[PDB]
DNA sequence: ATAAAATCACCCGCACAGATTTTTTAAAACGCGCCACGGGATTTTTAAACCGGTATTTAACGGTGTATGAATCCCGTTTTATCTTCCTTTCACTTTCTTTCTCCAGT
């Protein structure tokens, strides 16, 4: 952490796929991201395809 | 000094609706000119009124069976009369800045 006193896990080992089904909007310098969300079932039949 | 409840400015990208701002275009206008058109004075021709008569074609009249016009009752629409308001304005007051007048200690 910032003080050097604790730890914090760099990445999550999720078995969810987060990213395509919550969506993510931000604004950064020189850029932006905007990403809808979408449907559980869908996104894990397209894995195992 | 402990409790209860509230409010606002800016940074970073991106997409779009709305508000100016040039830029282009079609209508209105002006000056000059010429020839198409209408006025005036003869020739020509034909549309309609007038006499017949005849042969249809319409309107006024007497029964039935409706469709609608005036009256009543409402509710959204638009006018008109009637309140409050923010900028213009001065203006007497207050405040604040600039120059001047002494004091005055020192030598």
């Amino acid at each position: 952490n910032y003080d050097g006193t604790e730890k914090i896990p760099d990445v999550m080992p999720t078995k969810i796929p987060n990213l395509l089904v919550n969506g993510s909007s931000g604004i950064a310098v020189g850029m932006a991201t905007n990403i809808p969300p979408h449907n559980l079932t869908e996104v894990i039949n397209g894995c195992l395809a």
